[PDB]
């Protein structure tokens, strides 16, 4: 079981592999962490112990992978100037294929029927991709006055449209930036 | 990488394992999966190479798992109507599914969706259904199934002698057979999509 800290090095040196095709030095992972190099050989040291990484300098490679493993978050609020407060209740290990490279992810449980004529059902788990624009008829999480939907989303000049996928349901309209984007939708992922 | 007759048996090792608190032999594996006793020793002698077994000083009661395979699940590219067999299965690659999505004590495939046929259980074209492997369905499952030679993806009902075979898609028609025609490759558990 990782701590937080040593999660956040992990993903810190799988992300630094993806994108520079080497591992980073030890003053690499001092800097950003804004510890001493010491500290940082110390989470190594750790890694190394519990089985998630293999170690001259840049000896280093990943022995169990926690990129994939995404946050499965639940509720989210509103806070200072509007920043997503996340509530996160689990990692779900998503299948490569499925997911971005340059991306980060989240996943989301469907409440309602609001997206059921995009085949998306109360339940299931879509995989957001992290970005703060949207194209119109890109289905996104959103959120505005303090409320979490997913939708297509519609900008004409300063209005944007949250569109149900439900003929049942109505479309709502807002001031631009009253509506923050968390992230475009994906992936879908149903257990029956 | 795998064989499905070595990731098989590596399910076997651990189901065993788990059940049994010891590992089963060479012939134990052998006779499970109707392969020689050589063979099987083969297997472990790879398996080992490759890093999913430990067998400490090559001993058979040291067999232990070192890499679970139990979320690597096979997509199966083809299955085709056989003569020997009602159905032959070509494998296409491995897919990693949390096992959250699996059930314990089984199998599991995935197929990728052709066409409309499920789309009012929201199932489309283009995403992939994990498959339970089971020869049984109840009414209301969604299945894949074997009939004529061909494989479909339906909602599965049994009246006495004769099985519906009915598309989640108003525009396309039901297929009613003699019950024992129909071949259930397992039942539809889960739904990947990509967008």
């Amino acid at each position: 079981d990782l701590t937080e800290r040593q999660r956040k090095v992990l993903l810190f040196i799988e992300e630094f592999i993806e994108k520079n095709g080497y591992p980073p030095s030890v003053r690499e992972i001092a800097r950003r962490f804004r510890i001493t190099p010491r500290g940082a050989l110390l989470h190594l040291i750790a890694l190394e112990k519990k089985g998630y990484i293999e170690r001259k300098p840049r000896a280093l490679r990943i022995s169990k992978s926690i990129r994939n493993k995404i946050p499965l978050i639940g509720e989210i609020r509103a806070g200072e100037k509007r920043e997503a407060i996340e509530y996160l209740e689990d990692y779900i290990e998503i299948p490569e294929s499925f997911l971005s490279s340059g991306y980060d992810h989240f996943l989301l449980k469907v409440k309602g029927e609001s997206m059921i004529e995009e085949h998306i059902c109360d339940g299931d788990l879509v995989l957001v991709r992290r970005q703060d624009w949207a194209q119109n008829g890109d289905i996104v999480a959103a959120m505005v006055d303090g409320e979490v939907t997913l939708a297509k989303f519609y900008q004409r000049g300063d209005t944007v449209e949250l569109r149900p996928a439900n003929r049942e349901m109505s479309s709502m309209f807002f001031r631009a930036e009253k509506v923050k984007i968390l992230g475009k939708v994906v992936g879908v992922f149903r257990k029956l």
